């Protein structure tokens, strides 16, 4: 499948853009559609490491959070919504786990 993901700093996303809301109001609107869930929170994206996303892992100050969907539109949302952050997509074959985090400590 193709995986569609913004990516921002952890500081970004808590101080000036928190996505709380934003996910659990979607999470109630698929839930009531009966729509399975296709956008998640991937704090420190394992993907992010890979050699495709150099770049990427550059320019982004860490540690950061990826959200990951495979309905672009909903991406292409949140970034004309934060604005500062960036953009990008993968597919199945150039990551085995897409969600995949990093992430050592719980919230």
């Amino acid at each position: 499948a193709t995986y569609y993901y913004i990516l921002a700093s952890k500081k970004f996303l808590t101080e000036e853009e928190p996505l709380e809301e934003v996910f659990r109001e979607r999470q109630r609107h698929y839930r009531e559609q009966g729509k399975e869930i296709d956008f998640w929170l991937v704090p420190e994206p394992a993907f992010l490491e890979q050699p495709q996303f150099a770049e990427q892992k550059a320019r982004c100050p860490q540690p950061a959070a990826a959200i990951i969907s495979t309905n672009q539109q909903f991406i292409q949302w949140l970034k004309l919504r934060l604005e500062y952050v960036l953009m990008g997509q993968f597919t199945s074959e150039e990551v085995p786990n897409p969600l995949a985090s990093l992430a050592s400590v719980l919230e």
